[PDB]
């Protein structure tokens, strides 16, 4: 599941390294976003909730830039086939 | 009605685990209301009524901020289609 | 027609616990004021005449009072629902 | 006339809910308010007249912050529309 | 009105994968909106309006970049033609 | 004077829906502001002022949201015709 | 010339009621003054005057607390519009 | 001078209907401000100039944030413009 | 003024369509801009204006688009002569 | 029913703090209170009275400014989220 | 040096009528301090003078809280600039 | 000085219509602010110059969001010319 | 050394004012009282004294409530500064 | 020194405006403070050291929201520009 | 050690202007409690200390309001920075 | 042991003022009030021990008047603070 | 300096009446830069120079593709002299 | 559980670090809550609760900003990725 | 049962402390009224029961008064919370 | 225990500089609250008790008021941060 | 250093010409705030302060953004090139 | 350690302008605040205090605004790169 | 560790010099990071935190916005090698 410039890798592959590279993070999102909906009103809550959600946001857009990236080169290097 | 970062959930899903996941509280604000309606004099009463709609003020305003969050991601990973 | 601090009263509670609490008093000062205002000459008469009246003047202020303590108190967490 | 956190209701609800829940106690107020105005020298009816009016105040006070408090919320939530 | 990667489908035959795949979706939005448009001061029903304009607004956006991409791969392989 | 997520309906249709829907309470809040600028000094008329008022700012903002989110997803379509 | 916590009374209303639900006492009262003026000498029309001053100063202060206290409340309310 | 949720009015609109709608109020207070500034020592006069006075504030307070409310409207609907 | 994909058609053709389709449109839109020139303060000149503009930007971007994407098809084939 | 900045506590539970922590007190209030409806002259009475509701009156005040700052810090973590 | 709630007038406009509109009574209680000053034994001058001292300061006082209402009224019209 | 949707008008067109319809209010909030500047305490002038300054910021507002639109609706077209 | 309603004096010149303007009543007072060490037994001396003593008691009880009210009143405008 | 919503002015100008409009009052407050520092005993002197301080520090508020307001609006236009 | 509302002055100057103009009051206060502290029993002393005292304290109230209300206004202005 | 209305001082500065000042005669009044108790029937030292008596009370009360004074106008200036 | 698809004209011809076609507008817009660089604070000033540069930009853009378009039909039709 | 502007930490990490940088401060602030709620009538422990809960809120608001602008921050970065 | 300006103590703590400290006192009040009650004739028993008397008024005076004044303190320390 | 605007301090260091730079004042109390209790009839001891008592409410409420003043400010820069 | 939409001038010209076209009023602001960084607590400093700054801000956005459309300008005729 | 807006200075060049050129004032009220800490009841000293504060806060204040003004200038030049 | 435009460096070369030619800047802010995790109480810490964090957050924008043009550039170069 790692992922190195060399001779074999997928964009899926990419996808799931940003998946599971960062796992623990979501199981930590899912529980404290639990925690809040019981109760919204425990600061120490917020705070954890607000840094695991900021966090998770900033995983998904360098994942979605980095795929978008990647999908432009190879399609501009399949072009120069002709 | 749980939401895990896995395979299938959605927004309104969101909006659902917010309003289960905080419901009684919604009942206890309903007769809080009611009887401070009916005598708007007794302290115990009024204090109760206080934390309740703190409470509830609060579980409004960080729905409403996930589920635009939310919103956000999503909107920005469609852009990367293409 | 008893008070407590509990889940139910109001600030009438208090006046009619003060009225009703303090009621042979207030039958007893009118009795004297009568015999009083047929015969103002009889030493026992005034005796008593004046100890319920400065009794029922006690009463009064009192009463007073506690309804005002009561609704600065609760005038004060009012404003603290914003 | 009832209100609770379910799926209709609105704020002119709201405040026929504060209006109804504690109407006895403005016909009250008004009759002492009259008898008050006729004769302002009896104590029994100053007192019940302070209660009556304290307890006006606090009605009118609680109503108007719940509906400030409540629109506010819902102008939060329409501004996460975009 | 399904869709599978093999001998016969078309983009109107997508667009309509997209509307009857999330019909149900939309009935709820217009039932939704139509309460708005009715009293705009329940905050439930704020909550569950901006949750269904949401996922209404990126299934629009997901559809239109999914033909996009769909006629650009068509258009790049008629080109080959000749 | 419906609106359905199907073949036939406009933003100009949007509006009137929201006119059309919120009708009655634009005559209510006439009523009132007309009342209240004869004496602005009667409780009541002064909260069913501010309920009324309130609704009204609400009912504009979800209308201008609304009209503008379907403004820009009409738009993000136009954009993918080339 | 009656008030009633319904749609429609005022301030000066209140002044008004004020006025006139005490209005032979205040002709009595010049009666007793021009009466005391003639010969202050006579302890009947002493006992007369003091009463009548006395209630003539209760009512006043009566008014002007109530006439203050609405006052207030009409404030309260109004700065509750924005 | 009247002013309907309609097709046309406008700011100074209602700032003039808030003036004549509330007129011989000024009128009625100009005289009682000319006479109290002859004499300050009439209970009366003090008392209808206290009622006319706190009547006025409450109505300068009142057009002054309806004015507000509704610049606050006007200028959120115009940013939706783009 | 009709235009089908049959023997007898025109870019220019294509233009006066969009124009003629969308006549009505113009002239509401001209006369809300003359009466939001006359007061900017009227919030249901504001939306009608709003949805005005908004609609005529989409119209003109729409008809842009068509005219681009059928003069690339022309050209397209008329270079397919040799 | 204890409460520490850690994991897992709420606003109602600080008002219940703030109720148990100081229960005896209630009692003892109530118990003074009724004495002094019996009776309104015994100075002994009145100091303990006088003690015990300003010790109440500190206490109501103290936990509803409490409350009122702990929702506002929260709601202002919140409004961090975006 | 008259006032009308209309187009022009000031503050200082408010204190000169005040002064001016009681002005005689500042000379007579000027001659009857200095009378009183030569020989503090006549009981008309006496009654003369506690009159006018008392005029006096009631003047003080209704000027002096006129001109802060007006001056709160006009800091809260400003603050509504914006 | 008029605009219409037809063969010829401009942007400085626009910015004309917005400056010559809307004259008359800049000469009255000129005057406003000579007055305001001559004795900042009159209520009326006040609230005259709040309405006009708002209205002036309405429509500053409004005329740069057209002309904005506009200009972008322009420059969107003229790149389909290639 | 006089005093008048005016620009400029101050609360010692008031006190000034009543010494001096009562100055030879005090020689007076000085010579009675050493006759009256010497011999307290002429009557006529007696009668003399009786009367100077009185008035001089007068004019330290005028003096000083004067004082004291103007002090009232300035300590009243004061604290209408703010 | 004048300033008219034409081709020409600044916020500088602005300023100047307010602060040359509003000059012999500023003579005045400084001359009354003066004096007052001299013997802040003297009720007239007070009367009018509180007007102008008043009037100065409403013209103070005035002036900065204007500029506030002009500043914002100007800074909106400029985002405009692109 | 003047202050004018000018270029230059600050609050450290008002508070040194409200010392130093009224400063000999000081010195004759020191030295009238000193002979007060040697003999309490000499009425003119008492009387030139009563006035001493009450103009100190008149003193010492209108520069801490002035202070204050110049702070007010410092700070309301900073804030329009931004 | 002297205070100046100067950079230090205090309140137990002033008791200790007050006290030292008159100290010879809190002796001279204890050994008249032994004398007196020996032999109550001297006129000489009666009439000693009133005047001792008298000055002393006057003393006392002087010097909590002025403590009281000063006390409050410090709580005076603190309050300023904010 | 007219341009006629007829027998002669040319590229550089096309520019140049781009620019004389569109010339006051250069030298309006140079003044309007002008009068900006002396004070950026008048609105009407930033509005005409909105206007001005976005009308100038979208000068240059049509002309500037204008000029490509026809360039590559020239070069179109040389390629085919063989 | 430091941190350092060099390769590896993160935004869960900042909030460790403000919690546990400032951790004995949320325990003398429990202890001191319990000991309010025990008795909130000692001086010297409501001064401490004040001091503790002001440096908390202090805490809270410097961690939620310091994880905002740093969101801000790393958002913008990733957005620059295309 | 003793007091100190530490960590801990109450006002119910205060009150004790003036009962306990002087207790034999009340006892001997007890039987001086009885022997008094018994024969009132008797001089010793008429001074020790106005000695006793006497100082049992100055001890609840003393009382009452502090524990105002500490309530007053703690109220002001109180509302500093926020 | 030295508190400078220099790099390091804190509230709670401002706290314990107010109660150490006072303290031996309160052990002088709490002698003179003792010796009080005692014996409530030595009038050295009530004026030496009334000083003390004076001079801590001060410092109460001067310490309560400057860290209420100096959390403020911190509140204050904390939100300049973004 | 004057700039024309003429043969020759640059990007650097356009901000050499917003610097000096704009140069007083830094030196302007470079000494106002110097002056106010002496004693800011001068509110004439104050409002300079403020006006100036505003304008400073809105000249740095003006000039950024023109920089920025130019640059835009330039690169889309650039591209055109080829 | 001037600053001018010229070729160089910084963010934290303008805090050390700020802390520099108000240097003494720190210094004073550090010694204020100790004097202060030492014996809280000289109204000179308090006055100061007051004075020295409320300038301190100021110089905070407009410290902190000017600071984050030009952050957000320079952050918005910053995004005009691209 | 330089930059220049001449024949060698790169991209990591550039984001080097950004960090390197600021580098001092991040210890700072991770000292003035720590100290306020600290105490987040110390105003002149506040002001030194503000100021280090905005010039850290427009360094890194700076940096990147940097970055992005300079491989737009490159990227642009490089597909006119065909």
């Amino acid at each position: 599941s790692v992922t190195v410039p060399n001779d074999d890798w997928t964009l899926s592959s990419l996808s799931e390294t940003f998946d599971d590279g960062t796992q623990t993070l979501q199981g930590e999102l899912t529980l404290a976003l639990d925690k809040l909906a019981k109760n919204p009103s425990n600061p120490q809550l917020l705070a954890e909730y607000q840094s695991k959600l900021s966090e998770y946001t900033l995983y998904r857009n360098a994942q979605s830039n980095t795929v978008k990236v990647i999908k432009d080169v190879d399609a501009a290097i399949i072009q120069n086939f002709r």
